[PDB]
């Protein structure tokens, strides 16, 4: 057993997904340094978004650092890898990307990002309030893109959407020209883009450049000012699912998410400048808010640096209810590994080069 509580974090600070991981790493400056008087020993590694590196990193944490908790990664593929390692090694894992948490992954993994169906629902609800009958999809040719397309199909169709076109692209692709020509030809009333970070801006710019006039909808993987920096004028009028951390100012004081959002954004934006808030910084910040709640519970009955403590953290994640954080109010169960509800999302648009919450 140790005095310190050991937390390993693998995030993507190089490569195309660096725009997600950099804020996640930077937010660590503003989290707890100590819980219950026990210093937190936080070990941070880059995985480059590569599942192999993330597997290596997670394993370094669980065996070499004897971590009590592991966190990461920034995008879905390395996040699945971390979950594989955490469930084998029996170490609690807080995911920072929204992976499919299957029965094989559920025991030791929970997720900070909003689950795809919560975010889909708020987008499709807007679609059906704004005369959208036909919808096209463009998203990744991998698990994240699949989760979004499957949700559009299942949930979206049931709400009165007809899917008239489906196109995919790979994360590293620098053009989506062919896919966009087909989408523009199909001319759906709206298009849903299933992507994240820099790649989310690519269909935004390509669609507007290549003549698309309909509404464009973006996932919560796009929610940072970076999207507007890259897409520019093509971002105008976009509808975007976001966590509430993007606008704590617009929340009522009664919102449990308001205080922790104001705390993170004030700290982050003091160092990195106005409107540098992000969806992503909030996930690592919120993971520590969760630790603030569950670690004192585990400390009652178990010593840090032991399996008993790992197990106590696992049990506490589902005994401790209504954990307030900047992105939502979490109540995990044995079967619900996201634990979120409507308090975890707002809808954004872009007007005059800035985000505005849609009332
Ligand atoms: O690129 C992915 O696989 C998805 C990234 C993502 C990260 C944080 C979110 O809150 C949503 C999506
Ligand atoms: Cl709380």
């Amino acid at each position: 057993e140790t005095n310190e509580i050991t937390i390993g974090i693998t995030v993507t600070t190089t490569g195309p997904a660096a725009a997600l991981g950099i804020p996640e790493r930077n937010a660590l400056e503003f989290v707890a340094k100590e819980i219950g008087g026990h210093p937190l020993k936080v070990i941070v590694l880059d995985d480059g978004g590569d599942p192999t590196a993330a597997t290596t990193n997670a394993r370094r944490f669980v065996t070499e650092s004897k971590a009590d908790v592991i966190m990461g990664s920034s995008v879905t593929p390395p996040t699945v890898a971390v979950s594989n390692v955490a469930n084998e090694a029996q170490v609690p894992h807080i995911a920072l990307a929204p992976l499919p948490i299957t029965p094989e992954r559920a025991k030791w993994s929970v997720a900070m990002p909003q689950p795809i169906p919560i975010m889909g629902k708020v987008l499709y609800e807007h679609m059906k309030k704004n005369n959208i009958k036909t919808v096209g999809y463009i998203g990744y040719s991998d698990s994240y893109g699949d989760l979004w397309f499957n949700d559009l199909k299942k949930q979206g169709e049931a709400m009165g959407l007809k899917i008239v076109a489906e196109e995919r692209f790979a994360r590293p692709d620098t053009s989506v020209a062919g896919q966009v020509l087909k989408l523009v030809a199909a001319n759906p009333d709206a298009i849903l883009v299933g992507a994240s970070g820099t790649a989310a801006a690519l269909p935004q710019t390509s669609l507007r450049e290549r003549g698309y006039k309909g509404l464009i909808y973006q996932t919560h993987g796009a929610a940072s000012m970076d999207f507007i920096r890259i897409a520019g004028k093509s971002a105008e009028g976009v509808l975007m699912a976001s966590g509430p951390v993007m606008d704590p100012e617009g929340q009522d004081d009664s919102a449990l998410t308001k205080k922790p959002g104001l705390e993170l954004n004030t700290a982050y934006e003091a160092k990195y400048g106005p409107n540098s808030r992000s969806q992503f910084a909030a996930h690592s910040f919120d993971a520590f808010k969760v630790l603030e709640r569950v670690v004192p519970v585990a400390l009652k009955t178990a010593k840090p640096g032991t399996q008993e403590f790992r197990e106590a953290i696992r049990k506490a994640l589902v005994s401790e209810k209504d954990i307030a954080a900047s992105q939502g109010v979490y109540s995990f169960t044995e079967t619900d590994r996201y634990g979120l509800d409507d308090r975890s999302r707002i809808l954004l648009t872009v007007k005059d080069g800035k985000y505005v919450m849609v009332k």
